[PDB]
């Protein structure tokens, strides 16, 4: 009963300000209890988009009203609603490697996903030309999952791609985004874009805990049109929690965690990177590191990923391999999550990690 | 200022708010190690047993922790559902019905159609006649009619899926919660033979609207379906989750209803006295033994419509039938009665004489 996870899909529960996000609770209960008697304005409580609104525009250069917002239980929730909002017959186009669970939805209502290789600037413009779909998928801020930054010059043909012809959109999706370490943050795809084309999607999953369950999508006047001719939709977020979280952002907690958290990160993906390239002796590339909760490790060996995943395992670390992202070769490549990771089990992980790879 | 009879509506005044964030610190420390992981996407194992024991308590619905799957609302749960049947698949709903779970299935492509109601619900000589593969129904109180469908119509529907492969039932107990000078009657899915009820479920009326945690109860076959996907998150907050474990599990839940059972048996009486004692035998009173909400049927020459924009006009908020109707001289109106303060209840059953009227 004692492991180490290098896993991608947690987060520190030690690291969170649980006594303040329960404060913030309380404060934001009692000014709104009256109203948690009626249910929530579809789209989310307006305060709420208007609290998310600024801060976004703050971190990340969004333009947007709040009207334009859509909230929130999770980016599934949201990604299933933009597809039944875009057109039926509209032609996806995913990262390669991507995010599976997302390429794995859009397969589920038989939509058609091109899939396209990725350079040293990210998700390539070639290919995009070359395989001519309607709508990208991209995760500019730290590629998921092989961490590229996606550079302006990319940003800018990516979206000049998409005002070349009508019924084109791009689906920016600025999953942990939160924090950038040797560089500064680039400005969204979104806030480039003056032909409004992209559809900024965002989480609070990452910036908090993955429990939370509240995310953020805004829509171009076209796409929330369509949204408000279908009448019938229901929020998905506890009105509390869409409030506790406006109180939370307010109050200036979220942005001093935010902050906080930043340096922590920091120094602790100092801490892992050093402590890799130390007992791997060079054996080991790093690459995707300048942001985001994750890293990539490529090893020099011949064992199988696969077989590396069991020997892992089988030594009490939770580890995924590349394989994972694959939507549609003798380096094996491993995703180094670095956000439960203890510091005190540093040394020990970067251990059992050099255990598993040879034995 | 307003007097509300939305059926939309709900406590706040009456829902032990202190306790519920007793429960959820309780909860909030017993688990706090494991909300650094995302939920097991079912819902957390521990909260699904919680509410597979109450379910079989208060309904009688017999099943496994396993095939529950928890989510924010019906309406995310009926579109996973959607994507679990065949995909081809003609469904069923009762005609007045949920009328945005029937837009969510027009707009998903889907082929619905509507089905009348008689004195025992969902009509069955439709169902059986008109051929579909899916049925939805509201046995408990019907929404928005508010019959009760009794013991055996509730058979002739099992009996109809039962005698024919690829039939299922959506049992939406929406309103369960409360039946005051009546039985309680057994669910659909417990008086299942084959398993081809789909049970749903929702704390929205017995919490807050505002808490969005409801779950639905899947067959065999249909979980396998659910398995071969492996993409899907949770939707529900685990805090929330969590929460609601320690509300059922500690028994402030059970509390809570009876509670509410009776403030809500000795408020619907207060009312219908104050309509019938303000009417006569000019309001008739329709669908009154479960739920939260009764229709109100009114001998007028003014239209449904006219009643609601001169009632607007008095601040009193109301909503009609024809809202429910999927596709007279005698309106009819839906009465809700959660929100509703005692104060407000003889002087807005007056505010309704005179939009009904002039
Ligand atoms: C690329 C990308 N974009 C968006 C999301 C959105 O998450 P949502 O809005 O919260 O629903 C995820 C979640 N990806 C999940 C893993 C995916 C996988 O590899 O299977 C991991 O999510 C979290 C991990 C740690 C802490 C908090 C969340 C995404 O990997
Ligand atoms: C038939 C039926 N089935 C299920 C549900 C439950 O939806 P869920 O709460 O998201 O799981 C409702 C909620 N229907 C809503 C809309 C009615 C309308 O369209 O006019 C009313 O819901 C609430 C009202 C007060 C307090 C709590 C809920 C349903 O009318």
């Amino acid at each position: 009963s004692d492991w180490i996870s290098f896993s991608h899909m947690s987060s520190d529960t030690d690291h969170f300000p649980i006594k303040s996000w329960f404060r913030c609770e309380q404060k934001a209960a009692s000014r709104s209890y009256a109203t948690l008697g009626d249910m929530s304005h579809p789209q989310g409580i307006y305060e709420v988009r208007a609290a998310i609104t600024r801060l976004i525009s703050l971190t990340r250069g969004v333009k947007c009203r709040p009207e334009q917002m859509i909230i929130g239980a999770g980016t599934q929730v949201l990604m299933q609603l933009l597809t039944e909002l875009l057109p039926k017959e509209a032609v996806y186009a995913m990262e390669e490697p991507g995010y599976r669970r997302m390429y794995q939805l859009l397969k589920n209502a038989g939509k058609q996903v091109k899939t396209i290789m990725l350079d040293e600037k990210g998700m390539s413009i070639a290919e995009i030309t070359r395989q001519q779909p309607d709508v990208l998928v991209t995760t500019p801020s730290h590629q998921f999952p092989s961490g590229t930054i996606m550079p302006v010059s990319r940003r800018i043909q990516l979206l000049n791609w998409a005002n070349e012809e009508p019924r084109r959109y791009i689906i920016e999706d600025d999953y942990d985004s939160e924090f950038t370490y040797d560089v500064e943050s680039i400005p969204a795809l979104q806030s480039l874009d003056r032909f409004q084309n992209v559809i900024y999607m965002g989480t609070f999953s990452k910036s908090l805990l993955p429990g939370l369950r509240i995310s953020y999508m805004v829509l171009p006047p076209e796409l929330l049109r369509a949204y408000k001719q279908r009448g019938y939709d229901l929020q998905t977020c506890s009105s509390l929690t869409q409030l506790t979280l406006q109180e939370f952002i307010e109050s200036g907690e979220y942005q001093k965690h935010i902050k906080k958290m930043k340096q922590h990160y920091k120094e602790k993906r100092e801490r892992l990177i050093t402590a890799l390239e130390a007992e791997f002796s060079g054996e080991v590339t790093v690459k995707g590191a300048n942001a985001g909760l994750h890293f990539v490790t490529e090893f020099d060996t011949r064992r199988t990923e696969q077989d590396i995943l069991s020997h892992a395992a089988g030594l009490q670390l939770e580890i995924f391999g590349m394989s994972r992202f694959n939507l549609k070769t003798g380096r094996p490549t491993l995703i180094i999550g670095f956000a439960r990771l203890k510091e005190e089990d540093i040394q020990e992980g970067v251990q059992r990690l050099f255990k598993a790879v040879y034995g």
